[PDB]
């Protein structure tokens, strides 16, 4: 797995990200936590992004 | 451990008003009544069956 | 699905006119005739066969 | 299951069908064969539908 | 149980048969297929490029 | 059999490549790495693209 470390890495380093959906929109904020389908993005609020709608996760 | 699970049932019990965001952008909004591997229903109006596959993200509204 | 199957199963065995929005955002309209693992059957003028990967949601109209 | 009955009974009985894919586009024919994963859909040529981009099968 | 995908496009591939594959997003890619395998379609145009199938809606003779 | 060593090929050469994303975007650089469901793409930084987005991988 190179999935794993990627995220673990921006989450455990706070690194500020963009997320990219499938659907063109830009999601912004850090990473708290993932598991095997979803991540925690977390801007002002929280939100669960589903990996299924994510094309392309970036540090910003 | 599931982020998932924690996250939906704390909504679900919670009660709380939840956005949900579609992958096609539409955005719904109701309260959380169950979910299972595959779906969310969420009641507002009425109660409605919502497909994981089409979801993009969930915040509480 | 511990959910999933007892919605659509009341919707059929009740004949509930239902909606079912596609992921693109059509929505369909009919009655559910059946439905497995894979696929929907609803019938309005004809009989025809959708796919869940396809449906966003299923609400009674 | 629903699918091979509902896809043979088209074919049986050559009726022609309208298969919606997920982005809208409208194909038509006659259900040639189909698999686990594809429709054959017959028309002025013989193409191949993968299932994971259908929305909806209708007799049209 | 018998697959239609795999002799479908494997005749394509062995008779260097013109294919349209129609993507997801309507973009229609032309060229000749070269090889596949489960996942992915190397369809070969004035250069070689890899196809996911999960982009794919149809794949056209012509 | 044939996703693999195409990527490896790539990736081993370090030649230019353009990934298109299912939404038309088109994302250029070197693979820097890829597992079952993702590949890192280097271009001015790291990103992580999730094969599920993907249509196309090309050398550029
Ligand atoms: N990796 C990507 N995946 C999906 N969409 C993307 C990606 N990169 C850029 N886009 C989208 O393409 C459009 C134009 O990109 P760009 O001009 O770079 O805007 P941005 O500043 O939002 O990245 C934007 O809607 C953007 O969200
Ligand atoms: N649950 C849903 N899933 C997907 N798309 C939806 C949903 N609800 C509404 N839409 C789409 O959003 C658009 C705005 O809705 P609108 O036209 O006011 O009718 P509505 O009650 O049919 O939503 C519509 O074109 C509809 O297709
Ligand atoms: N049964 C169906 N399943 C999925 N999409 C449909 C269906 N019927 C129509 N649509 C979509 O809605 C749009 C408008 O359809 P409509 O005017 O009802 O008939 P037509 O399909 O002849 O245009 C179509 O372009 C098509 O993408
Ligand atoms: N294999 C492909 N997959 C997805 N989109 C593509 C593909 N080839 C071209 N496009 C899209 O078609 C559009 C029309 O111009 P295009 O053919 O892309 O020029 P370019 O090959 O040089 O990128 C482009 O914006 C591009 O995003």
């Amino acid at each position: 797995s190179l999935q794993d470390p990627f995220l673990n890495a921006l989450r455990r380093e706070r690194v500020p990200v963009s997320i990219y959906l499938v659907n063109g929109i830009k999601l912004q904020g850090q990473i708290e936590s993932f598991d095997q389908f979803v991540i925690l993005l977390k801007n002002t609020v929280s939100q669960m992004v589903y990996k299924h709608a994510i094309s392309t996760v970036v540090p910003s």
